[PDB]
């Protein structure tokens, strides 16, 4: 049969790096 | 035939950008 | 049939803290 439809998005990714000073 | 099941789930977002100075 | 591609990824991060 036809392949099944695209699985969910992935979750949110991690707070950047800390700003320069 | 029937379609498919649901395809696995996305991966994790990038990290974030640079936070200010 | 298949199971179907993966899926997309997630959000972008939210921006780091203030720098020192």
């Amino acid at each position: 049969g036809p392949p099944g439809p695209p699985g969910f998005p992935g979750e949110r990714g991690p707070p950047g790096p800390p700003g320069p000073p």
